[PDB]
């Protein structure tokens, strides 16, 4: 029942939340005990509210407020206009660099997802129907393995236990795969010497002979080291992700690697694709709607990759059920997204949405068929995680700073090997 | 009122039509007295019918029937799936070459447009709202000028008169621009010697000092000739379109031309973009939803161009009101489509849709705000143009064959100069 056949934005509520995260290691530090996210509730003059989810660093929250103010009074179907208004509001210029356009896309993304959610709700269509329609019923995900301590310093150890060697990594895989059924496995490396990470990979291969395997050391290696690793893992990895820093280095490694190289670090914005393509630095690009500017722009990224002969996967950061629902609709509607998607899901145990719509079964999530994004806010859960945010005092993600608070001389050097 | 919240295709009616066309000249011949199109009426189990419009050559009609049969039983929101089914049905492989994928896109396009029309109708949204939303209220078009005979042989001369020199071309512009208000002007060249076409361009510039101007000889020139033309028209043309054949030749000319080069001939499919981009052959690509695979894929083309630093315009072939409505919604929703679009509109005087929704005023068409494509079939007009198709006996477009039926020794050689 829309006057003037118009459904437009009346305001947005941005709610920062914090949820428990284990001490997962990576090449620059260790995860803090709480990860942060911002929930966007986008309100309209039809009484329909759409959901989006993004980062929650201090500067980002400020940008999210400026954005929320700039788009009041806009149709939820006018997402092109909404991006431009956010660009004007941020005073933006509309490899691996966060350009002004990259900032605009990170700020626009959660509003775009919330807009599509409202679009789906008002039309009776699932979000995947707004993206060309689902091409598969369910979206497969990977088991995202990390070396980890047993506990945050001075806190109760979690149920995972530590993983600091091949045995520990294999036990982690077994527990994760029994609970979720993942049929592909990714190891976060750049933490131990390459030979020890190769050994974890070989051990996973022996324990799970049919699981595709990936390794991502976040550019912790020189090109010369990366080529040795790639030779040593020939026929073992589905792809090698960001072994070494920079497009030139990646191109050098790619020329010698028997498996494809993937990246999320060198290509995080549209303006970075032409150089990545010209240099042959990578064969697979990891999508991520959270920094590419929402779902429609992620579909554009997928079409560009297809056109230029690049494979397509999906990158993840610690996230909750709103992001998960958006990931699933996006992947369901993307013909060339055939790699299993990364997710941090197993690492959290809290959420802001009502349960039931995002069950994993055999490693995959069925795409919801209901109108909109397919999940709804649980206001009590949201208030609780907001309260947790206020009380835990963490205001920015800082893996390195947190590592230094424990080990003051720690450096986030790289490459390390 | 959709059972299972499902609206799916029950069948398609393909109706070939023919409408009067003047004897317009181009570098390969002269237009036949009737141009051909196929109207797609896409029927659904909700009783909503969507409209699409495409070519009507013999082989294309056959492909359109195979496509219509393959997609019965599919949701109009499942356009990704529908393209894949058409690809399977055609047994397809899913510069300027008509690859199997290009064939698939030409066949899919009118069904995709008809699907979006149904989507808009069922959701209450104009098609532009399905493409990210309009960013402008009206879409500007160009005056598409041609050298022409006074009449088809043995027929009544049309009201335009002949145009065979600069004076005739200027008089044609004046009549067209008084009727339609176009604020940009394009000349179809490759018909007379370049020096005479340069003179028509200079005469248009003198007669319309503020109108952007374009010239397109359909690759009738050598690179050396093209550079002379471009030097001689420095500061006069908004772009020079397809002056010379092949990506290498275009790149040679582009390096010396003071204005951007445009193309529709060298880049007509997604698989042709990487080489065009790598060679620097062009600065502007002409979109055309009729062969790029419908509106969503045209939005993808627009995003690829934006990403790789290419300007975006729009190409046209003789067409009716269904294509016109689709062109307008597409252009309204495309932020980087800022060149005036080409259209053959002034050259016909017949249509298959009810009048009123596509008025030109000051060179531009307001984007319809109604649900769907915004135009509807006039069944009497459609029957009449179908009857005209059957009776006129023309079954394929053949500018060269028709020129030879008048002048047997005629050759479609090129380049000519
Ligand atoms: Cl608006
Ligand atoms: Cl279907």
């Amino acid at each position: 029942s829309m006057a003037h056949n118009r459904i437009r934005i009346t305001g947005a509520r941005v709610t920062p939340v914090a949820f428990a995260d284990p001490p997962l290691l990576n090449t620059v530090g260790v995860h803090q005990p709480y990860a942060l996210r911002a929930v966007i509730q986008l309100d309209t003059d039809a009484g329909l509210t759409g959901l989006g989810e993004t980062y929650a660093d201090t500067v980002h929250l400020e940008r999210l407020q400026a954005a929320a103010h700039a788009i009041v009074g806009r149709s939820v179907f006018s997402t092109n206009v909404i991006r431009a208004l956010i660009s004007d509001a941020l005073g933006g210029d509309r490899a691996g660099m966060i350009t002004s356009a990259s900032v605009v896309d990170r700020v626009f993304s959660p509003f775009e997802v919330a807009c599509l959610d409202v679009q789906g709700q008002v039309t009776g269509r699932p979000v995947s129907d707004l993206l060309g329609g689902a091409v598969r019923d369910a979206v497969p995900f990977s088991a995202y393995l990390f070396y980890k301590w047993a506990a945050h310093p001075g806190a109760e150890p979690d149920g995972w236990g530590a993983a600091l060697d091949p045995d520990g990594i294999v036990a982690q895989a077994r527990r994760m795969i029994d609970e979720y059924g993942f049929s592909a496995i990714k190891l976060k490396g750049g933490v131990f010497a390459p030979e020890e990470e190769m050994a974890a990979v070989e051990a996973l291969r022996a324990a799970f002979p049919d699981h595709p395997l990936r390794l991502d050391p976040n550019a912790a290696w020189t090109p010369q080291t990366s080529v040795k690793v790639a030779a040593g893992l020939e026929g073992v990895l589905e792809y090698l992700e960001d072994p070494t820093p920079g497009l030139d280095g990646m191109a050098e490694v790619a020329a010698q690697a028997p498996m494809p190289l993937a990246t999320n670090m060198c290509v995080v914005a549209f303006d970075q694709l032409p150089a990545a393509v010209a240099k042959n630095s990578v064969q697979v690009v990891l999508s991520d709607h959270h920094y590419w500017g929402g779902l429609q722009r992620s579909r554009l990224l997928a079409g560009i990759c297809d056109t230029f002969g690049l494979g397509l996967s999906m990158h993840s950061n610690s996230h909750l059920g709103i992001s998960l629902a958006a990931m699933v609709h996006l992947a369901a509607a993307t013909p060339n997204l055939t790699y299993a998607c990364d997710t941090h899901w197993p690492w959290r145990h809290e959420d802001v949405v009502a349960p039931g719509a995002l069950n994993f079964c055999d490693g995959e999530v069925q795409v919801p068929a209901t109108p909109g994004l397919g999940v709804e806010i649980d206001e009590d859960a949201l208030a609780a995680l907001h309260e947790q945010y206020l009380r835990c005092g963490i205001r920015d993600r800082d893996d390195t700073g947190y590592m230094r608070s424990i080990d003051p001389g720690f450096n986030a050097s790289g490459p390390r090997w």
